[PDB]
């Protein structure tokens, strides 16, 4: 056996962003940034050909909803790309299509920022302001809709993934 090491910390809290125009000072309430570096996940209907080329881009870094509580409660275009600590959250998204695997620094830990008592706390969300560059997307597994399971012989690694710890 061996015990795991601690995580590298980038000076820039949105180092991972695919759209660097995001304005960290407009995030409300004051963000509590994730400091761990385990695999995160994102259920998305968008296909890997697109995600591996572009990364995850947010809907609207300019005029989107920068208030995290508002974004979480009432889905609206925002500067954030949502991910989760929970490998299995894809089972709750119908027509999910894909479970993406993400190894990215930072992100806003939603429950540490707005509390763990709101309606969607069990999503254990990490919100990435400005999204996530493709170099931080490990890969993807397609999801079988009828059983809500991963088609594990059809997982694909992202050729652009760059390990960093
Ligand atoms: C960037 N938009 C396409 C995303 C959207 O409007 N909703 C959305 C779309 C996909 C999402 N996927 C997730 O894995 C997730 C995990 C924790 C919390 C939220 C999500 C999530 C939310």
């Amino acid at each position: 056996k061996a015990a795991a090491p601690a995580c590298p910390r980038f000076d820039d809290p949105v180092h991972a962003a695919a759209d660097p125009r995001v304005d960290v000072e407009r995030i409300t309430p004051d963000p509590v940034w994730r400091t761990t570096c385990g695999t995160l996940y994102r259920s998305d209907s968008r296909g890997p050909a697109v995600v591996f080329e572009q990364g995850f881009l947010p809907k609207d870094v300019i005029d989107g909803q920068y208030d995290i509580e508002s974004y979480v409660l009432v889905n609206q275009p925002s500067p954030y790309v949502s991910t989760t600590y929970d490998h299995d959250l894809y089972k709750t998204w119908y027509k999910s299509g894909y479970n993406y695997y993400i190894d990215a620094p930072g992100g806003v830990d939603v429950n540490k920022t707005i509390g763990d008592r709101h309606k969607w706390a069990d999503q254990v969300e990490v919100a990435f302001p400005g999204g996530i560059r493709t170099e931080f997307v490990i890969g993807v597994c397609p999801v079988d809709k009828k059983t809500r399971t991963e088609k594990m012989s059809e997982c694909v690694g992202n050729p652009h993934y760059e390990p960093w710890h």
